[PDB]
């Protein structure tokens, strides 16, 4: 940077700070990752001094010629990336792309049938306290007790008792791979939309590692950020069909002006993930995300589901008489980043929990590889096992300062 | 630029194209301007790796430490430079910001009294194809036929006879001073709260050069950048009364995690408008709007209100025979941007209109003065006067090449 340490030494201070941070921490939050330094740059040029309502070629605004080009390299991308008909990339957020397609296809008061909060459900599949539950009629499916998959008999009772106009498949904090066919068959028998929220798993998606929700459902909706390892964002893909009633839905329904640097930054994360090195990388994440399970396992803990199949997996923590809470605590204290995070059938509220979620694509994209997962498993194992141990916890910081150098 | 030439020609290429169109052209669309090398400098740092679900220290999340510094530095600077007592600085842009509050004081099909779309209204404050037109009964306030000022007794009356929860007060394109006292007044007899949307004038408030709304307002939403020279995004600010509901209203009610980056960048620009050199330029802005109205009126233009008390103008075409569609496209082929605009009781749909909108904020930050604002008037009489001769549109486009160097 030149300018801004100059004009601003308070802010500068800070963001030196949070870049060392991000360095010397090990990163397991299943939702982060570290974006290029061509992604920065997108987002960091004069493309945010533009005003672009509308869409390309049918803009409000004269002048967009160039950022016309722009948005419309994001959208080709995106659909031979997920082999999409239409997409929109202008979302401010993956919250912002489920409300549109909520604002496209429901009325107030409609019902919705969404993944089970507590069992991998994200906050805007109906959480009370978000927009969608408020608005929205949410009801829920669960997994099964003991395997922790999704129960698709109970999708299948809860869509036909509770007759959605919308059934909403994907997740926050599921482990196993998703079976889009069922939920459109579901979908099919009680006469509903089918939208897949894949944010979590995109980068999986785009690479081939997990089944593509698009030939499936009538919405894929999706943040461009997680293992997509773009932008902090949102996207919605669909058929031609939905495409005009989509686009308007995110103007002139939901949004205004659209982040011409960010979509900037969205074309350049599209074109990385075309690559066929972002194909191997995207396997490493998942093979780092097995190993991880297995050493974790070796180690002595519990994994809700028995495994992983995608890039993030929970620990449930009961056997070693843990809250999440109380691990994300310990951890900290050594630099490895994780979130509590409620397991299925947790008895403890979701400001305490019984989990841990831990994600590789972060750890991934800095080169980790399978023995450093070993590694990772060994020392969640010292500090888990040892909470009251200060030279336990002093020998994990350094092994944590040993993996990130 | 470094990284982006290498991984991504045909992005970069766009890019560039853009950023030599903002040097060639003479930006008069109200609502753009050009933001700092530091405010595109945070925007493109690492902050955008970090999820930041919360608020600072009250974060769902850990690692945040120093993003809670930025989106502190943000806040406190916002307060410094509103008066306001309590500052969300998440609102992803001036949608969600209205969005939010709307959401924290309104139910489904509450009346609300907003201006008139065509007459300066925002999208956001009522139009039957956004969401707040469709979520909540909107009715409407205009100006008089004549001067072409907010009719204060027609604000009254609709409060009254209509009794709605919300007024909303602000507009995209009213060139006069509001008067926020007598909004509140109003508000106060009919036992509604008063949102003000000062997305416009945010700079000019800043600089003393407009009335606060903030010690009138119960809600006070703004974009951070057209006046305000800042980052494209959202903020409130609202007295502390209301602080908690807004925030989360904000989070979990209407997005997820923040714009980190963003919000580093809007710190800076608050930053930006603390400084003396930001007050001179805002009074530049205001001298030079005066200046172009004048000089347009001595070209033979008609201005709705007679002239401006703020940044931007709107002139009424009806006199010359000429629609905002045709002379927004004539002059855009001479490399002057503006839009065309309703003005009040346009006889003309939105799609074509008897008015163009035109400010200075942008031309301002280039260093144009009051000479400047001469030749652009006489530029744009000289076009609007001879649309049919190729001879005068190209001696336009010469004057305007002289302008911009």
């Amino acid at each position: 940077m030149k300018y801004l340490p100059q004009q601003d030494p308070q802010v500068f201070a800070a963001i030196e700070q949070e870049r060392k941070r991000q360095h010397a921490k090990i990163e397991l939050i299943a939702s982060e990752n570290f974006v290029s330094r061509a992604v920065m740059e997108a987002q960091g040029s004069v493309l945010t001094n533009k005003f672009a309502e509308g869409y390309p070629g049918r803009r409000y605004y004269g002048g967009c010629e160039y950022v016309d080009i722009v948005e419309e390299l994001a959208r080709e991308r995106a659909k031979q990336l997920f082999g999409a008909e239409h997409a929109n990339v202008q979302p401010h957020s993956g919250a912002q792309a489920n409300m549109a397609v909520y604002f496209t296809v429901l009325e107030h008061g409609d019902t919705v049938l969404g993944m089970n909060l507590s069992h991998g459900g994200h906050l805007t599949h109906g959480s009370p306290v978000n927009f969608s539950g408020v608005q929205y009629n949410f009801v829920a499916y669960g997994v099964d007790p003991e395997t922790h998959v999704i129960d698709y008999d109970d999708v299948r009772e809860k869509a036909r008792l509770h007759r959605p106009k919308l059934i909403v498949a994907a997740a926050s904090a599921y482990p196993r791979i998703i079976d889009f066919a069922k939920f459109r068959e579901i979908a099919d028998e009680v006469g509903a939309y089918l939208m897949v929220d894949m944010a979590h798993i995109a980068g999986l998606v785009a690479a081939g590692l997990h089944p593509n929700p698009v030939p499936y459902a009538h919405f894929v909706t999706t943040t461009t950020h997680k293992t997509l390892r773009g932008p902090r964002g949102g996207m919605i893909l669909c058929q031609e069909q939905f495409a005009k009633q989509i686009d308007k839905a995110i103007f002139p329904g939901i949004q205004g002006g659209p982040l011409m640097h960010v979509i900037a930054a969205k074309a350049v994360a599209f074109g990385e993930a075309l690559q066929d090195d972002f194909k191997a990388y995207a396997k490493r994440v998942v093979d780092n995300a097995k190993r991880l399970a297995s050493a974790l396992q070796n180690e002595g803990f519990t994994l809700v589901s028995g495994g992983t199949d995608n890039h993030l997996l929970l620990v449930d923590l009961r056997p070693q008489q843990l809250t999440g809470k109380t691990a994300e605590k310990v951890l900290d204290e050594v630099g490895i980043t994780v979130n509590k995070n409620t397991i299925p059938y947790d008895p403890e509220s979701p400001f305490v929990t019984s989990g841990i979620r831990i994600g590789t694509a972060a750890v991934t994209t800095r080169g980790f590889g399978l023995e450093e997962m070993d590694e990772i498993a060994a020392i969640i194992g010292l500090v888990l096992k040892n909470v009251g141990s200060e030279q336990a916890l002093e020998e994990a910081r350094q092994r944590v300062a040993a993996l990130t150098d």
